[PDB]
């Protein structure tokens, strides 16, 4: 069964928060949030109030077992001060995926989007509307048994949290990667595939060790052949001629050891649509890159995500060896022609089926 | 060297004691609680005093780093109640190891192992009269330590909480004869990989499992028989170590575990059968990776003779049947005896509730 949106309970704050003035990612949130508890009775009903602290039960299953999963997704507010969801049908559809995963309760996904857009509605006055600014939605599930057993649980809570977000960039800045074979982000027959807390905790000493090393994120590689996986929190696409002539867009395939990104999903779409070069799913290795390289056959490496949509990657260290990687020095034109599509649709600039009003 | 330790210190704690005790049991596992638990808190000015107080709810930012990024671990001991109504605890030393290399895994707070013990020994002591003495019972000390950051950036916390809460636990095997469980082995679900960390006790290893559980109960078996790598080498079984008692393929007897090579837990009991067993010096003690060929050509000459599991749970938990590609293969294990799985129960038996004085036990 779901909560509806029909149900929905509204407790206004009374001790609203200051807004900001230099926004920094995920440390200020706005006045209200979203609960939504489940138990033996099934979902309960769902309530706007306001920002709080939550209250668990100290055997809670969320805090010993890790029943946790998580979303992001971002809302932009266009110069007629109108706020719109970028494709949050696919967030929903991920979250869904990940709650079967954890045994956690099922939901209607329309329910849960309708609630969201009314509580972004209540708070839209935290929307941002300078260049490169948005809000960041943080939908969370977790299991809440009071119970050490691991076990399918018999309580739940569903909450949602917001944060708005300053600019990522205006132009565009290239990051380096740390990519070293001893560190590992997810496995075939794993959980990398889910959007789960517990793939995040054990890749910040990981993290710490790129800035040791003097990069700023993590290339997660996988396999015998050293396959680029992912870049810290974001997708990776490469920009080239590949070995057969051709040029092409390729990112590695959804074979369980990568995250589906929303930002991944978009660009393959916007890219096939344009029909001007080769666009595909397939493993891409360290020895195919440095030979790549070597050859002048790379132009742009980019992540894909939430956080900043695409970017540009011109660092990488593996190992000891240290690659630069061209994608400033071509333009980057495939990367400026993505943020500038993404842009206009994403602060209604060019009407889109892909934007969800709120 | 001049410098106060940085953790929190027994000699600094705290205790309120609840208005309104709860009536003890007159028992599902991990569902009944004592009256009172251990907290410390950790920020910038670093380890709060560490406090015990009345069982209670946690009270945490919607952000907190717990929950959103899993910076959550724990730990599981046992303390048993002789018949001199005294209560001692099974090698908490190592848990205390384990705890402390889980938390700097996760960029957690460290602390120190003995002031963390003696907080623990002073709440237990407290709620002394909720350690059963029946047979077979015991008080299980589940430790937790969590990140507790109010920030959705994924970075190392500067706030956490540790802390202990208690439940008494009946007998694992009704009427005190082991029973054996069947295992679902299935190379399509994979626990832990290596260079991974399914060999820290983070919270992280378990959530996935419970989906594999229920596939488990599906198809019939028990528990799970974890499986890694082309050769579909055994790992661990549900949350416990694997040993396997049988003659190898040189014609000697052995009690062969899989080597701690990072995709298994270090169990306590398993390192304690091993220890126990080398003591003995009766039959080769190894550390050695196990594969399913070997066992299915043991099974086929009649080699195995006992294939259990460990963990604190249950000490010691015979295996009789194990569902591989489709096939079901009986595992002799209760027609012989189970001798050395009776003989590793007996002795741990008489060490944990005192029958035998023990380095390994320490006193509440
Ligand atoms: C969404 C996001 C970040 C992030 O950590 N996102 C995650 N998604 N999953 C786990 S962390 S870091 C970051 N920095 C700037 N602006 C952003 O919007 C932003
Ligand atoms: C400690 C324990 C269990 C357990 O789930 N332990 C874990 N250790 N790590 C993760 S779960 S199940 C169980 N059943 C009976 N008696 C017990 O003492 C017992
Ligand atoms: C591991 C991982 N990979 C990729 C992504 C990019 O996903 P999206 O494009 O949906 O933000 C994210 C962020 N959700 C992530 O956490
Ligand atoms: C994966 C795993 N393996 C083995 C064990 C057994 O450990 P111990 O003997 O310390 O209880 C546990 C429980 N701690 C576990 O969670
Ligand atoms: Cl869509
Ligand atoms: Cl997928
Ligand atoms: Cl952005
Ligand atoms: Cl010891
Ligand atoms: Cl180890
Ligand atoms: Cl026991």
């Amino acid at each position: 069964s779901s909560f509806k949106a029909a149900d929905l309970q509204l407790e206004m704050t009374q001790k609203p928060h200051k807004k900001p003035g230099p926004l920094v990612f995920g440390k200020t949130f706005t006045d209200h949030m979203l609960m939504v508890e489940w138990n033996d009775k099934g979902w309960g009903q769902p309530r706007i109030q306001p920002f709080q602290n939550l209250t668990l039960h100290p055997a809670s299953s969320s805090l010993h077992y890790s029943l946790q999963l998580f979303e992001g997704m971002k809302a932009f507010k266009g110069k007629d001060q109108q706020v719109r969801l970028f494709r949050p049908w696919l967030n929903m559809d991920r979250m869904l995926r990940s709650a079967m995963r954890l045994c956690l309760p099922s939901f209607d996904k329309l329910e849960l989007l309708e609630c969201i857009r009314r509580l972004i509605e209540v708070d839209k006055d935290w929307v941002p509307d300078a260049a490169g600014t948005s809000l960041y939605v943080r939908p969370v599930l977790i299991g809440n048994e009071p119970s050490l057993g691991v076990s399918q649980p018999t309580r739940a809570l569903l909450f949602v949290i917001l944060c708005p977000v300053g600019a990522y960039f205006g132009s565009v800045t290239p990051v380096s990667l740390l990519a070293d074979p001893a560190f590992i982000r997810a496995w075939v027959g794993g959980v990398g595939n889910y959007k789960l807390g517990g793939n995040y905790g054990p890749t910040v000493l990981v993290q710490q060790e790129a800035l040791k090393r003097g990069c700023e994120q993590v290339l997660w590689l996988y396999g015998p052949d050293h396959q680029l996986t992912e870049v810290g929190t974001m997708n990776i696409f490469v920009y080239w001629t590949h070995e057969d002539g051709v040029l092409e867009l390729v990112t590695p395939p959804l074979n369980g050891v990568i995250l589906p990104g929303v930002v991944r999903q978009s660009l393959l779409d916007m890219a096939q649509t344009w029909g001007e070069f080769r666009v595909v799913e397939r493993t891409i290795t360290m020895k195919q890159l440095l030979r790549a390289l070597e050859e002048g056959r790379v132009r742009e490496v980019f992540g894909s995500g939430t956080a900043c949509q695409v970017c540009p990657v011109h660092r990488i260290l593996y190992k000891d060896r240290n690659l630069h990687i061209p994608t400033m020095e071509n333009g980057p034109e495939l990367i400026l022609r993505f943020q500038k599509e993404l842009k206009e649709i994403q602060y209604g600039i060019r009407a889109h089926e892909w934007m969800f009003p709120v």
